[PDB]
């Protein structure tokens, strides 16, 4: 059985576990055994949770960031069901009491024994919360729908739980011998090498002497650094770049000077180099796995006597306000001098102090750490800053995780993407961030779900395959059942890929009707009906994808011919009618990021009582240029609606009227006002989000409207100004906001206020976006490469200005956009 599980893990994670063994690598081996044990413990803990606690693990609550309503309720084993009138303010427990009193009378005769499942979803309603605090009840009110719930007894939830079981001494200056190489180029070669702690150089960057492009080159050269060996900080990083000149970059390579056991390295190393875009401190500290093709530098770390980094026990032994809100050498001096007073009275300025400390002076680092040990825990916002690559010190990292542990699961979920990217910055395999993410992922199945996908979607990237592979393994060891659930997802994805490859070939040889029919026959094969049906959605583990409706599946006409897959579920009723789009050929990372930031905006807006009626739909890369999009049904593109076809409801005298005619036909009589309001609010949200994020190439083909009137965006190929984007007001949106009237400053100006509120709220959290994007610089998203991309956010949010000036500035941009409206 152990063999079976091992083989399933290899299939799931996209790397055979034998590849870990073949490395004959102590660190890998220690991570696997340590992490296996940690994960296994978490599962044992889990197998004995109370039933409500188990629910908490498996179906975490979906909550929003008097008035009456109708609800339908039924019990697990029977078809019979009752419709109740309840108040949005009622607890689930009250509703459950009605359900039982109804059962008792019909069936001729304890609420706390039950949870309420949402029909045909992995979603539950429990806790002391009024019904409308639950996302699902709230959603039902806006969409108009009746909530349909099922009474699930504790012995049934427990039956589910059961089925799911498993030193200071050395004053001589640091130096290395550069022996030889083996590589390809056109001219002379030079090796440049610098020592880094994060971004900062610990001293100047020394060079080789020009040697001809010959060989297989040979140097055998001491390179002596302008720094003492005793001063090398724990996280010292030695970086190499090899290039050509008579500037032509060839390759780069980095390593930590101390191994994972705190021991300084000696003697000879062979460094398999990574091909170039000279010095790359933020690049990984593990060699290029393609040893056959990779250029290889061989160096020699000289024996300085085994020597270890001193224990913390040995470390611990060894106008200020006016600036503190980039700083000159003297200003830096006042900060270091007043470090205790910073700890005592400004513990939130920890990062500014950490940047000013001299990381190339062992004494100063001792004192800095000493303060860090007694430092009070910081708010999450501050912790998110300390995870930036500027803070490579693992006591700082340890501190930041410590300050992060107080994240809620919802918060942790909100930032999961960024924390995963920060994994790429880590100097070693076993680290606090890994243990933290794995622990929280095993304590919450939703977190586990997305941690897995964020990792799985990057397995094709050699610089991260080993790390990400090992983490997924560890997870699997901690949840066997969930491993099987994920395989099912991976089997579905694998089928879609073959199906999509067919569609691409077929679409070049035949007419769309014929390709569609052939897609359908292919889908109707047993292997395909089996693989594509009865899974959890990778977009949302609480969405069940039951029976694929082949007849409604199809594909779109865009280059990659993405697949449109429809699903249905008897047990979920209408709500189990859901769509996913499969796309293979495009990078979805950028779209995922943009959608997460828009969803964050919506969370922040709603926290100040502003609901802009946003559509935060799923988008999830799953593999190499592969991922999924959640279909928002009952929507169409502006372009399609503006085709202004005859013989339809929406037929207008003037094209400017098409959009509003369409809304009218989907919203008869009195419902039109609300649709127009829905459209106005969402328009404001998306105009602000696109403006702040620098999303250009917005046009009628990538903007969609729902039948409710809500407006949303698809296909973000470009953000942060990369193809300074103006604020955008389109005439046809303006026409709709103005209820079809030429002049309507009452409606238009309400709209302006929506934008202004939405924008001013985001500025108050500007720092949160800045820290989040800072962390994403680790993703290697092509439009999120350097500082000038972050600057785009500094400028769009005008964080330098007071709220008076920023609102003045925003007002001009807005007015400028209105003038551009014809
Ligand atoms: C999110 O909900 C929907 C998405 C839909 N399509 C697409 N969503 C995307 C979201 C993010 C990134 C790319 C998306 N592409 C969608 N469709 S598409 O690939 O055919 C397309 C690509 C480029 C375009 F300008 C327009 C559509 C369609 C739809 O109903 C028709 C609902």
């Amino acid at each position: 059985v152990k063999k079976l599980i091992n083989s399933q893990i290899s299939l799931l994670i996209g790397k055979g576990l034998h590849e870990f063994d073949s490395l004959r690598d102590p660190e890998v081996n220690d991570f696997r055994t340590k992490m296996r044990q940690f994960c296994e413990e978490a599962a044992a803990h889990r197998q004995q949770l109370g039933w409500v606690e188990w629910l908490q693990y498996s179906f975490p609550l979906q909550l929003e960031p008097n008035r009456a309503l109708l609800v339908n309720v039924k019990f697990e084993g029977s078809e019979e069901s009752f419709t109740f009138q309840v108040s949005t303010k009622d607890m689930p427990l009250a509703l459950m009491a009605c359900a039982l009193r109804k059962k008792a009378t019909v069936f001729r005769q304890q609420p706390e024994e039950y949870a309420l499942q949402v029909n045909g979803r992995h979603e539950y309603l429990y806790g002391n919360y009024p019904l409308c605090h639950f996302q699902y009840i709230c959603s039902c009110l806006h969409s108009g729908l009746t909530p349909h719930l099922t009474m699930v007894h504790s012995s049934s939830i427990l039956a589910m739980r059961d089925e799911q079981s498993n030193l200071w001494s050395l004053e001589q200056p640091f130096s290395i011998e550069l022996i030889e190489g083996r590589k390809v180029n056109a001219m002379k070669l030079v090796v440049q090498a610098g020592l880094f702690h994060g971004n900062e150089m610990l001293c100047k960057t020394v060079s080789s002497s020009e040697v001809n492009v010959c060989s297989e080159p040979v140097w055998k050269q001491r390179l002596e650094f302008d720094i003492s060996v005793c001063d090398l900080p724990r996280m010292a990083r030695l970086c190499f770049a090899l290039y050509a000149v008579v500037d032509c970059p060839i390759a780069w390579a980095n390593l930590m000077l101390f191994d994972y056991k705190d021991q300084l390295k000696t003697g000879e190393r062979c460094l398999y180099m990574w091909p170039s875009v000279l010095l790359n401190p933020a690049g990984t500290v593990r060699g290029n796995p393609n040893t056959e093709s990779a250029a290889a530098l061989v160096i020699y770390l000289p024996e300085v006597a085994p020597v270890y980094f001193p224990a913390l026990e040995k470390i611990l032994e060894l106008l200020r306000e006016i600036l503190e809100r980039e700083l000159y050498e003297h200003e830096k001096d006042l900060v270091w001098k007043m470090r205790h007073e910073v700890q005592e009275h400004f513990p939130e300025a920890l990062a500014r102090l950490l940047l000013v400390t001299k990381w190339n002076k062992h004494e100063d680092v001792a004192q800095m750490l000493y303060l860090l040990c007694s430092w009070p825990e910081l708010p999450v916002l501050s912790a998110l800053e300390l995870l930036d690559f500027s803070f490579p010190d693992c006591y700082v990292g340890s501190f930041a995780i410590k300050s992060l542990r107080k994240l809620t699961d919802d918060e942790l979920f909100q930032y999961l993407l960024q924390l995963v990217q920060v994994l790429k910055y880590e100097s070693y395999l076993d680290c606090e961030l890994t243990k933290f993410l794995l622990g929280r992922a095993l304590a919450n199945r939703k977190i586990g779900h997305f941690l897995f996908w964020h990792l799985r979607s990057e397995m094709h990237v050699p610089s991260v395959a080993l790390r990400f592979g090992l983490i997924m393994e560890a997870y699997c060891r901690g949840s066997t059942h969930h491993m099987k659930v994920l395989m099912k997802q991976g089997e579905a994805l694998s089928k879609l890929k073959a199906l999509n490859d067919f569609v691409k070939v077929s679409s070049q040889k035949t007419t769309k009707p014929q390709t569609k029919e052939m897609m359908h026959m292919c889908m109707r094969q047993e292997t395909y009906m089996e693989a594509l049906s009865h899974l959890q959605s990778p977009l949302d583990p609480s969405t069940l994808l039951e029976e694929v409706c082949v007849e409604q599946c199809t594909f779109m006409d865009s280059k990659m011919k993405p697949l449109w897959i429809m699903y249905s579920s008897e047990e979920a009723g209408s709500a189990g009618n859901v769509g996913i789009i499969f796309k293979n050929g495009d990078d979805l990372r950028q779209d995922m990021l943009t959608l997460q930031m828009i969803q964050l905006m919506d969370v922040l807006w709603k926290q100040e009582g502003l609901d802009l009626r946003m559509t935060p739909y799923g988008c999830l890369p799953t593999g190499d240029r592969t991922g999924l999009i959640e279909v928002v049904l009952h929507s169409d593109t502006i372009a399609n609606i503006q085709l202004n076809k005859s013989n339809m409801a929406a037929t207008a005298a003037f094209n400017k009227d098409a959009l509003l005619n369409w809304l009218k036909s989907k919203n008869p009589g009195e419902a039109l006002d609300r649709a127009i309001e829905e459209f106005t609010l969402s328009c404001a949200g998306y105009c602000v989000a696109t403006y702040v994020l620098g999303i250009g190439d917005r046009h009628s083909d990538n903007i969609m409207i729902r039948e409710s009137g809500q407006l949303f965006h698809i296909d973000f190929g470009h953000f942060l100004g990369n193809f300074r984007v103006p604020f955008i007001l389109t005439y046809d949106f303006v026409h709709v906001i103005q209820q079809g009237k030429t002049n309507n400053s009452e409606k238009f100006e309400r709209f302006r206020g929506y934008c202004e509120r939405a924008y001013t709220i985001l500025r108050r959290h500007g720092l949160l976006f800045l820290h989040l994007f800072a962390l994403m610089r680790a993703a290697g998203l092509p439009e999120l490469s350097c500082s000038k991309d972050i600057q785009y956010l500094k400028d769009s949010l005008a964080l330098g200005k007071t709220e008076e000036e920023a609102l003045k500035h925003f007002r001009v941009k807005f007015n400028e956009a209105l003038r551009e409206s014809w």
